[PDB]
């Protein structure tokens, strides 16, 4: 498989190797704020990251993953629309070539500079590989980024990127606290969807926070210095690694807030 985000291997081609690309619950989507309905039955969302154990950072040629030890319930997501316990496995980002694009979800068609995905799996399925085969297998916590003030809790991430410039490179990345990437509010929209990259599995409950985090222009600039290619190949800057919004179809987006 040779999918990516260029003119020749990008989102509009993915459906050929991954036919679920055109399925019934694909992500990302546009969140119409005037159609999404406050759902008083959602419980409060619970983000328990106090015991999180980050291990490593990886450039996989599509994005970078900060990886976590998920061999126990150390960092978990519960509540909101979720039944049971979802364990944090990794986080990553999608971003643009300019500040006016980069996010995958959009809010009333507005694109943010980037989007953070904190990826969790449902413990009830025992491992991640099994969970991605289940309609309620994953829970991804989506956070928009906008350019403004710098986010201090992002800077360690920013600073390790020199060392994972190219595809395949990894660095040790211990004692990173993902709580520093959260906004103040946990108000959210939620809907059933998919992974936003191949294999585009329809296994995700999306929880997208309403309040974006601010990062600096200098911070986001350093994301754009990364490379899609591997070491000693011609340089393709890692930019615009985002899938555009997909048809909503027979789905409702529910809001946690009035
Ligand atoms: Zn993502």
């Amino acid at each position: 498989h040779h999918w990516g985000y260029g003119k020749h291997n990008g989102p509009e081609h993915w459906h050929k190797d991954f036919p679920i690309a055109k399925g019934e619950r694909q992500s990302p989507v546009d969140i119409d704020t005037h159609t999404a309905k406050y759902d008083p039955s959602l419980k409060p969302l619970s983000v328990s990251y106090d015991q999180a154990t980050s291990l490593r950072i990886l450039n996989n040629g599509h994005a970078f993953n900060v990886e976590f030890d998920d061999s126990q319930d150390k960092a978990v997501l519960k509540g909101g629309p979720l039944d049971g316990t979802y364990r944090l496995i990794q986080f990553h980002f999608h971003w643009g070539s300019l500040d006016g694009q980069g996010s995958e979800h959009t809010v009333d068609k507005k694109k943010y500079a980037a989007e953070l995905h904190l990826v969790h799996w449902n413990t009830k399925y025992g491992d991640f590989g099994k969970a991605v085969q289940q309609p309620d297998g994953l829970a991804v916590l989506g956070i928009f980024l906008k350019v403004g003030s710098a986010k201090p809790g992002l800077q360690k991430v920013v600073d390790v990127l020199d060392s994972i410039k190219t595809k395949g490179k990894s660095a040790d990345f211990t004692n990173f606290d993902p709580r520093g990437l959260l906004p103040e509010s946990l108000d959210y929209w939620t809907y059933p969807g998919s992974l936003t990259t191949p294999p585009l599995l329809e296994c995700v409950t999306w929880i997208v926070l309403k309040e974006p985090i601010s990062v600096s222009s200098e911070q986001v600039l350093k994301f754009r210095k990364l490379n899609f290619n591997g070491e000693g190949e011609p340089e393709e800057l890692m930019v615009d690694n985002w899938r555009p919004a997909q048809p909503l179809k027979n789905r409702q987006i529910k809001a946690s807030f009035k």
